């Protein structure tokens, strides 16, 4: 689940 680290940046 590293690729989902900018995910956690948009919010």
């Amino acid at each position: 689940t590293g690729k989902a680290s900018q995910f956690f940046g948009l919010m």
